[PDB]
């Protein structure tokens, strides 16, 4: 087998995705807390049942050995990208990510994990987020129109495979949050930023073959395998920001395999070998970036009573 | 596997039927604008993953060999009616059941296939439907009482079985539009109305054995097989009208066997052999009618794909 | 297979409790009016699919014989207890669970049974039930929070097993209403009627080992079988009142087997040989009481059309 509960369902309206090193927690204390979350989720399920109370837990590589002393097949640390544009890796122990229709049980279920141990743990962020109108990024673009959408599809794209053993239904998270450059974006005319998408603003149309530029956004993020075969993963990200300061996209991705998201990162960065890059990335910044392994729910339960 | 999205979910509150002929559309131009329809379907889901959108696209015995090399087997049009009231047949080439929970979505998948296109077919009809309080025809009787009900129980109904190959979880349909005389209906008692129809008015409860006539409409409608089982069909029915002209039913069924249909509508048009037939035929009249075979999701794709 | 309907979805907001003795209503008779019940059971579903219309009807072990030839294995009517307090067993031969998210459904079904036969029967009670705030009991205290939540295990804990034969996917209901001492619970400090659960009051927080005393309800039924493993029922008790008179809740589990009852029962009332019983019982009395088999609904159809 079972995913954890936020991986497959679509998305919720609110959200948290926090990241943090373990400082002074102790691998059993971890275990408390991790378990201490799930009560409070299993609790507040009961009460509120149509409340759409999902999460996930994962982990980087250091403290997933220390969990369980076997790796996942291709399971590693995400590599930062020296390209045109310059990516960062912030490596972190613990990931999670909550999700429910209501944004007081995203902050409940988080509470439920802190309770006595905000100052022993290293917190990188925890970062509030919402559904922006009608599934957009801030930009004004849709998010998420090619992302696998029937369960199946969101099943297979994400989840390791039944001869994984152990680690079957779990899933490899990518999570990096970015800030938008609004102001340089607004300056553009429309049939400008829809050359940077690929895709139509109002209506997230693909541009034809002929109009769509090899650097645009789409372009650089769909990849093929030897036999030209589409690769694809499954995007949960969500819009965040504060008036005050940074606004963007908390991007997140569940997949089977690291090497894809790699090459996406590859293309985007300007690192592929082609020349190219992202234009989007003109206007966007990643600010942070880790690779970790969700295990699967009856895997998470084993660890958590050992 | 995969029925048609329209075929197996209770019945949305809005509704397109599309019957049309190809006139100067070639079978090429046919498949580019089916895939137009799903692209603008798929991409709208995305978006509204809970408006219910939903669709079939179906095709008649004569074009069908045109678009695939083998015929389903029992797959032929609709049979003219020489009975008490006449019945006509009106081939059509395609024929299109969009569905949704909102009437813009409706009307953007219809505007998606025909954009470019309206003067190269010969459209018959494009009939906008809804939902008529609380499920009923405009007669006032309800309308779906006895039709099957759990997906379980649909699926059997209207989908062809494993054994079919390449044509399983297709379905055939026949479409007949209705108008309705309510001027003639209105002047009889409504202890009549339900002679006719065969259950009660308001609460649609069945009339007894001894208080239901030979003539009613559910008499007629209700057929069995050699050894005295009931053969049922899937009905999608959806009222239509306008305050100034003509006003009734759309008649819609999926079915595993057209087999079934000829012996309702030869005991309703009073060609079965027993001399009699529906008393509902004195104030409802069908002004078309067909036959299809719609493919299964997978079939289409691979017709789209050839 | 199939539960009957009422069992394995959560509850909804209003029910009606009947439980009956038929006195000079015949089997045959009986027959027709549970084929009643189901005819506009299922004609109100098909006007209302959302309304979550839902009943299960089971049968007194008395009765069981004269409907169908065999008992399954280990049906056996309530035994009293003669205990710390006082438990009268209070048989009946049919029992109906009526549920809907409207309280007109529930009636309406009670109603269809009903017509026709009211002073043939030997009505016990038809209590009307509601939920009661966030879920809670009237004492203020969250019921259900270790109750199966998802519908795999609440069909694991309540139906019998395939081995079962004709009998699988049935299940044995306990029913019992109890009246509520609110002035007296009132007087109690919170922290007091805390101890007394075993959880607490506003959050339904599980209590320490260390603070949970020996005589607290939870500690009473939570019961754990030879090998060490805890026996879990599917309860689906709701609350009840009047203001001028009894208030409290209606108490109904579904189970594979009544000897968890009977064990859960002999620790409540203090005669499970450890001398302690449950302090609620200070507070909350039983008024009837009986065990009971709700078939899986093709054998309900089978003995319905014998
Ligand atoms: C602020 C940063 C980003 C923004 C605003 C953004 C926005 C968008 C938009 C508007 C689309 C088109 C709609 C859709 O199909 O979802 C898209 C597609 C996509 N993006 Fe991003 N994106 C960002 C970063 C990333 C990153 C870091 C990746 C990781 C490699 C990524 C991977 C993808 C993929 C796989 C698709 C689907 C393309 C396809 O298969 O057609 N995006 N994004
Ligand atoms: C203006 C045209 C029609 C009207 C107003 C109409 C109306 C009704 C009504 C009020 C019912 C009873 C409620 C229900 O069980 O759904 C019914 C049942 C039914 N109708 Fe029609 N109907 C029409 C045409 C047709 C046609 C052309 C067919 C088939 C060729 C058909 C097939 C059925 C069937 C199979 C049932 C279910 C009967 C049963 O199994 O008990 N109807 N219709
Ligand atoms: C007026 C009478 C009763 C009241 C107010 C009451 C109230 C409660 C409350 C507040 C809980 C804790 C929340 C929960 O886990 O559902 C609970 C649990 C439970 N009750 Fe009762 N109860 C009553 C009678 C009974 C009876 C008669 C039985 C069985 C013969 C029973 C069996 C259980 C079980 C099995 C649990 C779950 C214990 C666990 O596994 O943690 N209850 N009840």
């Amino acid at each position: 087998g079972t995913a954890q509960s936020v991986i497959l369902p679509l998305p919720s309206d609110h959200a948290r995705f926090i990241s943090l090193r373990l400082k002074d927690l102790s691998v059993a204390e971890l275990k408390k807390h991790i378990a201490l979350l799930h009560s409070t989720r299993d609790r507040l399920i009961t009460q509120h049942p149509a409340a759409q109370i999902k999460a996930a837990v994962a982990f980087g590589p250091e403290i997933w050995l220390q969990l369980y002393k076997e790796m996942p097949s291709g399971f590693k640390q995400l590599a930062p990208q020296q390209g045109t544009f310059q990516m960062p890796v912030v490596p972190a122990d613990v990931f999670i990510h909550i999700a429910s229709a209501r944004a007081d049980i995203c902050f409940a279920l988080s509470q439920a994990f802190f309770e006595g141990i905000k100052d022993k743990v290293e917190v990188l962020d925890e970062r509030v987020c919402f559904r922006y109108f009608d599934g957009r990024d801030i930009t004004g673009f849709i998010d998420g129109t090619e992302n696998p959408q029937f369960n199946d599809d969101r099943a297979e794209v994400a989840l390791l495979p039944e001869d994984s053993g152990v680690f079957a239904d779990g899933s490899f998270i990518f999570a990096q949050r970015y800030a938008h450059d609004l102001e340089k974006w607004k300056r553009l005319k429309v049939d400008t930023q829809e050359q940077i998408m690929g895709r139509t603003k109002l209506e997230s149309i693909e541009l034809d073959n002929e109009v769509k530029p090899e650097n645009a956004h789409i372009a650089r993020t769909v990849v093929e395998d030897e036999n030209g075969e589409e690769m694809e993963i499954l995007r949960h990200s969500l819009p965040y920001g504060d008036g005050k300061g940074d606004q963007g996209l908390f991007f997140i991705a569940y997949t089977k395999d690291l090497n894809i998201i790699d090459l996406m990162l590859n293309r985007m960065f300007g690192t592929s070998g082609d020349g190219i890059h992202d234009r989007l990335l003109h206007f966007v910044t990643p600010l942070d970036g880790a690779y970790y392994f969700a295990p699967s729910a009856e895997l998470l339960e084993v660890i958590l009573e050992s």
